[PDB]
């Protein structure tokens, strides 16, 4: 008990704002998470409007309203449970918990929609506590009284705007000077809720054994208000005379019987039924279907008979019970939905829990369950216990001006009326001390900068200019001055911030964002995708034009935070808004495997530059644009020798020549000019470090060194052999183009001609794919693939029939297959000239010949014999492309 | 005339499909662009439904409907004019013209919404030409006749579904076997439109001089149909007897007068007015306001008097004119909008124009003007010429079953009835030969692959399986079987593809996409933003749930083309969908200036590796994460010496050590490990080529070489001086950290302490910004900036007062300013030890000291005297950061 005393002194229903985030006993799941979440859910819709929803919509449709609204908040509490298990759970509120997991763009768009929903929540709680006062506590204490009979609907709006504005400016002064006394009353406001709920269930159990005696006065079908008179008779007997009652005086003109009366009043008789017959009676089968009506309609009972009258009716003057608002299904969804909001109250105390990754998912989910049980039990127990003609009666006009849910309670009706008065004034205090702390945390965070001032506070950190904005926004909801019109506006901001929490958790799971690994057990991305789809479907049931207003407000807060966050960082905004997009997309790719399922060439094309720096072989850019049809990566890297300290004047000239080609050749790519100490070295740096992160090259395209025997070129010729060794060590493909000056431009178009492929052995996967990619371009469009294979295996048939079903897997059987069959330096170059005689026998005049390229020698002294093997192999051919690669999958 | 004969033989209203794009006299603006665009605009709404819109909505609101719908298509024809002036104007249709400018994602989403809108356009034209046949040509030739009086609304739907299905399967057989004879009739279908428009304006001019004699038969206010009887009298006189007419037989029970009659028929008398009084009479002031009614209501006249009757009414049995559908404002917008669609018909002949960049913007804009003049002139001339009780009459029941717009025409009513019959059958043929060519072009384009088969054709290239899909989609619009319900579905797909054309042209202008430079004069991005906003506002006026269906269909076609286009290219789809995002964002940045307005450090941090490769100074990553708070670019580059051929085993070990730090240090960055021939060279390649494109580093962070005198390190020490020369030649900032082992980690937190800045001269812009960025991190959060300056200028006051207003511009006046005042190798190092005595006098125990760094020597023989100047300057300080840079703006 001594340990249970300082725990209840430690209880508070407040969000940890910005002062708990700058400085960054311990609570449990029950006091830290469960009780603050349950206090912010059970509110004013249960006591004022729930019996009216069960009456108008019936038991079946109002069971469907609660099943949809409690599922949108259950699937959102699973998305909040994924955020609460990811990472460290930073101290201070639910704003810092969301915005560190989902980033500042989703964090600020949720935070400003949760600020606007909390502000109009304080407007609904102030309009709710005036409605309890002026209807049930002291109805005579109203300034603007109706001067005539039809003034009741107009003069009640004037009492709401006068008393609501005077309550709001008084509520804000208590928060500004006495907020420490508001926080001590956090346990009193919980006890007013819990004792009111127990008084309802105590009255339902008592209503089965003996129902209470409440009479409801009927006349035909229609139901008449009990405010003026007391007795339900047309006439009685006093002092030996047939005297008329006070019900006679309201319909008939004079108190005397013979003068004048209403036409409907004469032909029908006054029936007196019981209002709360109990759970023993079978009224549950009666009030099970909907009774939607227009405004001003009567509140009728199905059983009692009446006779219709064609005489005219002004029902406002006579004492009747009339429907105030024209009700629908979509209207009752919008009025009910603020009764389930309060998910985010479970993570107000993220810095004061001993295990926040375990307390936050457990306490919020157990709070949605225990409140959805209360709303689903009350709908069954209001329909089965109250006559449905009393449930259709807002403002309790049939019950002498008493609260309908209060007459059901056992000890007194004053338990609920006092209990709903203090807990609604208390929820207005929490909505007006909790929403300025949220705006101050967003303002001091710096992500939205026009709102920077709202981050000023007092010496202890309490908001000053954030209160003044919140009172002015909450004043516009009091000027609407009805509880039923603020509630669809309120529901629209909570459904909007629940939409982004479910969207951002589903996108970051699919797109594999780094630092998003939620270790919560019952979480799957479809369960947030389904929560996004249901909280979007409820958002267009309520109002479709409130939904487009909320999606355009919150969508423009999202893009404004991107623009100012990139203007702050990468210099200019238009330029910076693409540099943050490229950085954030490359950090996602940083984790995965280098190759997954398919191969496609991503080429580093090497250019040679001469003195008076111009491109030596410009058609090597033309051939790159024919493989890559303006789609993939293309790094254009070239190397000039010398130190960077003195040759950076020539490096600015040579780079402008490369940009001149890539505009004309329509190469949509990148340029990496490097000034290296030797031309050998700088090609070995572009092989291993051209391109950062996910986008790195995959293939190296070169040109054949034509001048084989020269003076200074024997250093430059040897660089060709050692860069074959570099690409095979880095596991990269290599493409050598011979006679690259006689390659087609982009404007030349071949007619007829043939592309000959010679798959001997070793990586025919790439070697079929390269002419298939050329064939899609308009230069190589009308050509034919001939694919040739030499045979040293005995049979040629199963060579061919397996090869013809290689293209059945590859969908390119338009090619035709043919098989041709017939000390180291002696053995190598003799095999070349035998194979040379084979290849020009079938490919003398072809447009392009593809060949496998042999591996470079390992001893390094045979690099002149390896190059003579390649020259003898390729004699008298117009266009040769030599292909080799290492370790890749073509499917 | 001889030149005007082969031009009209060259005229055709067809889109150039895929066969004109594969092979890739000349027409002008008038025949090539203007006439095909005008033929596809003037259609069936002008003849069937325009007089009913003017009657129901009045002249003022229907002037507003045409002003909104012709502005959505005028602002879209300016966005199509920006596409037509960009680039080369590729041959073949409007699909290839849009998708080469806006990319394959916007191109395929527009193309499939323009395919679905063209298919339901063929369903409206077939339901339109059955309605002309069964109402005005032969009303007796109908299969399902109404068995009783109330069967007319139900049996007409059965005639639409039977005749519409038999027309659709017959229309598709003509296209499949005889499409060359359909294309020869393209000039006949234009002449049926133009001769019908001229017959209307010939009748309006004739109606001012003498109006025609058409009687309309009234009885009280309500208007009765003229189908059965002929004469508007209740009784007449024949063979010396008061005989009753045939109007008497339809209301009264028997032909005899005394038997029984209707109650409304007796008390009111039969009035006969003129139906088309002319432009001379002032009916224009009468039918100027709206008359929206419910279904089944009467068609009444304001002037004539009547007496009301309270007896019951079944108006369906008696001969009356009744409103068929309940009309609104939002209903008439959806019915009118298919009368303005046809912008895209101007660019059907992009391959057959002599100047396509000039013809396409001129001919489409002049076609929107000349049709918006026709619809705005007809509304004024229908209201001012036809009595409004005839305009509210669909199906011409008051006018003996004649067409209302046809009775206004001069030569005959049969000019319009025959003319609207052939041009509506002709628009159904063009909608059924033009929509399968569009689907075949999308299918053969390969951007959406589940639809690949639909690209098969005949030998000449005509679609086969694309016809069969189009008939099945057009069959579902005939099963709706009303002209007024297909038209909001039709309008929803055209407004959706006009929404993307206006959106994609506005985004690519703002975000500065490469290869988007439209050289059209009257184009601004706000004029496409305004066209996006109006074609979105019309899209929710028509139906809000048809609008959400079209935005979710077209939004999921957009993301499906992104996913399959990245799965095709970059291997895996999830991985590839981020690599296309990074490539496309870096090609936008490729064009602009390198620095625009502000500076922020984007750092290449250099790591040294020892033998048994581990990071020598791990806190140099910790200090980078405190400047960049997880926001900017961070390249982590390190160099190990040796050839890549043998040390790529150790390069895989050393790279895994770098990834171990960057996970723990929370560095969200990139790793560039380079194996170089010497450690001097590989640092000079990371300075100039680390990072591709827009995201390139800006600052180099190093560590001080502590071991100054060693054995092998005199080569490694000299690399420090020459990399100061490299960063100043590349115009990059440089940061040298001394005693980097004693730097704080991310978890250490300083309490108190001071950051001392010593701005002597030369780039105090960076030197104030560096401790301001550190101060925002939680390590350096509670510190103070002291900023010191030596003075060799005489006065210290205007030094300080200008310096204190340097921070008034920089918003960081929390710092305090203080001024301290008092053969080459003799002159250099004496100045160091004087300045050394100054700096430790004020900064002996500070947490971080910032200093300017002097320029490196030019002669290269003083690199040992430059390093001794830096060591004497920094004696006995715990944490020193030396700062220098070149050529940058800090605002
Ligand atoms: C309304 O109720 C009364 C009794 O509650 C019905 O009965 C009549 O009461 C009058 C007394 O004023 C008697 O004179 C009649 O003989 C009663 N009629 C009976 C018993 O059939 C009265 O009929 C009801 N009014 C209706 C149905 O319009
Ligand atoms: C109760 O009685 C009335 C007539 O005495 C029933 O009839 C309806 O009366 C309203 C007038 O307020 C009309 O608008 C409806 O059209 C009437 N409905 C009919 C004639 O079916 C009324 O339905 C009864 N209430 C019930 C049965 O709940
Ligand atoms: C409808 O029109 C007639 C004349 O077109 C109105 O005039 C009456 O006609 C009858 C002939 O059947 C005469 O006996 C009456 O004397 C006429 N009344 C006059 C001239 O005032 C007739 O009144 C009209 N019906 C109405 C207004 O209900
Ligand atoms: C023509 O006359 C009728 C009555 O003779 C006018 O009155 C309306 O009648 C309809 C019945 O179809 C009612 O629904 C309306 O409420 C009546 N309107 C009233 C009483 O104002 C009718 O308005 C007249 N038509 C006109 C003036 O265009
Ligand atoms: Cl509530
Ligand atoms: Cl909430
Ligand atoms: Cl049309
Ligand atoms: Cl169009
Ligand atoms: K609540
Ligand atoms: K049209």
């Amino acid at each position: 008990v001594s340990s249970l005393l300082n725990k209840l002194a430690n209880y508070t229903n407040l969000s940890q704002g910005v002062v708990e985030h700058e400085e960054d006993p311990r609570m449990g799941t029950f006091i830290g998470v469960y009780l603050p979440c349950l206090q912010n859910i059970l509110g004013v819709i249960l006591f004022l409007r729930l019996t009216w929803i069960v009456g108008v919509a019936g038991v079946l449709e109002s069971f469907l309203i609660v099943a949809m609204c409690c599922t949108c908040t259950m699937l959102t509490a699973i998305s909040m449970s994924a955020i609460a298990t990811n990472g460290v759970v930073p101290a201070g509120g639910s704003y810092y918990m969301i915005s560190r997991s989902l980033g500042p763009e989703f964090g600020g768009a949720v935070g400003l929609c949760f600020y606007l929903g909390t502000t109009f929540a304080g407007a609904m709680y102030i309009l709710g506590t005036i409605e309890i006062f002026l209807t049930y506590i002291s109805p005579g204490a109203a300034i603007f009284q109706a001067e005539a009979a039809g003034g009741e609907a107009a003069a009640m709006l004037h009492n709401m705007r006068v008393y609501g504005t005077c309550t709001l400016v008084l509520m804000a002064l208590v928060v500004f000077v006495g907020v420490k006394y508001v926080n001590k009353l956090a346990l009193v406001f919980l006890a007013c809720v819990v004792l009111s709920i127990l008084a309802i269930y105590a009255g339902v159990i008592k209503s089965a054994f003996d129902p209470p005696d409440i009479p409801v006065c009927l006349l035909g079908n229609r139901t008449l208000s009990r405010r003026s008179f007391d007795a339900c008779v047309k006439a009685y007997g006093i002092h030996n005379n047939s005297a008329t009652s006070a019900l006679w005086g309201l319909f008939c003109n004079g108190s005397q019987p013979s003068a004048a009366c209403d036409e409907y009043f004469i032909q029908n008789n006054v029936t007196e039924i019981q209002g709360i017959p109990g759970a023993a009676s079978g009224v549950f089968l009666e009030n099970l279907w909907s009774t939607y009506a227009h405004a001003g309609a009567f509140v009728e009972k199905k059983g009692v008979p009446s006779v219709p009258v064609a005489e005219e009716s002004r029902a406002s003057a006579l004492p009747y019970v009339l429907t105030d608002i024209a009700a629908s299904f979509t209207l009752l969804v919008g009025i009910y939905f603020p009764s389930v909001t309060g998910i985010m109250a479970g993570s107000n105390r993220s810095g004061d829990l001993k295990d926040a990754q375990k307390s936050i998912p457990t306490g919020t989910i157990l709070a949605i369950v225990t409140t959805s049980f209360i709303y689903l039990s009350c709908i069954v127990l209001f329909g089965a216990c109250i006559e449905g003609v009393v449930l259709r009666d807002k403002f309790g006009e049939a019950l002498q001006g008493n609260l309908v849910i209060g007459m059901l309670a056992w000890p007194s009706p004053w338990v609920i009326v006092i209990g709903s008065f203090f807990s609604t004034c208390g929820a207005g205090l929490q909505s007006l001390t909790g929403a300025p702390r949220l705006l101050q945390a967003i303002a001091r965070d710096g992500i939205v900068p026009f709102l920077q001032v709202f981050g000023h506070g007092k010496a202890n950190g309490e908001p000053t200019w954030a209160l003044l904005l919140t009172v002015l926004i909450c004043e516009t909801g009091i000027l609407i001055a009805s509880l039923d019109s603020v509630a669809p506006i309120l529901s629209m901001f909570f459904l909007m911030c629940y939409l982004f929490v479910n969207l951002a958790c589903a996108v970051q799971t699919l797109l594999r964002t780094p630092n998003w690994r939620p270790r919560f057990k019952f979480y799957h991305w479809t369960l947030s995708f389904l929560g996004m789809s249901l909280c979007l479907a409820l958002m267009f049931i309520c109002s479709w034009y409130y939904a487009l207003s909320a999606m355009l407000i919150a969508g423009c807060i999202y893009k404004y935070i991107e623009y100012r966050g990139a203007e702050k960082e990468w210099g200019d905004g238009i330029r910076g808004l693409s540099l943050n997009a490229a950085r954030y997309a490359l950090l996602r790719v940083e984790h995965g495997p280098p190759h997954t399922k398919n191969w496609r060439p991503q080429v580093l094309v090497m250019l040679n530059l001469d003195a008076e720096q111009a491109v030596k072989h410009p058609r090597l850019l033309s051939f790159t644009s024919q493989l890559k049809a303006g789609k993939g990566l293309t790094i254009v890297g070239s190397v000039l020798e010398g130190t960077y300290l003195d040759k950076h004047m020539e490096a600015q000239r040579a780079e402008e020549n490369i940009r001149s080609l890539m505009s004309t050749e329509k190469t949509k790519g990148f340029c990496q000019l490097v000034v290296s100490s030797s031309l050998r070295d700088g090609m070995s740096h572009l092989i291993q470090s051209a391109g950062l992160g996910g986008l790195k090259h995959n293939t190296v395209l070169m040109a054949w060194p034509a001048s084989w025997k020269q003076e200074d070129n024997p250093f430059s010729w040897k660089n060709f052999v050692d860069t074959v060794r570099d690409t095979t060590a880095a596991h990269q493909a290599l493409l050598v183009a011979k006679n690259v000056d006689s390659f087609p431009q982009n404007q030349e178009r071949f007619g007829g001609g043939h592309i000959d492929v010679w798959w001997i052995v070793h990586d025919g996967g790439m070697l079929m794919l390269l002419p298939f990619l050329l064939r899609q371009h308009k230069v190589w469009r009308k050509c034919r693939m001939r694919i040739f294979t030499v045979a040293q295996v005995d049979d040629n048939s199963i060579q061919m029939k397996k090869d013809l079903q290689m293209f059945l897997y590859h969908l390119r059987i338009s090619a035709e297959v043919e098989v041709v069959e017939m000390q180291s330096n002696v053995r190598r170059m003799h095999t070349a000239v035998k194979l040379n005689g084979v290849v020009l026998n079938k490919s003398q005049d072809a447009q392009l010949v593809l060949l496998n390229m042999p591996g470079p020698p390992k001893n390094r002294q045979g690099d002149e014999n390896y190059m003579e093997f390649l020259e003898v192999l390729t004699e008298g051919l117009n266009r040769v492309l030599l292909v080799r690669g290492g370790g890749r999958e073509v499917i």
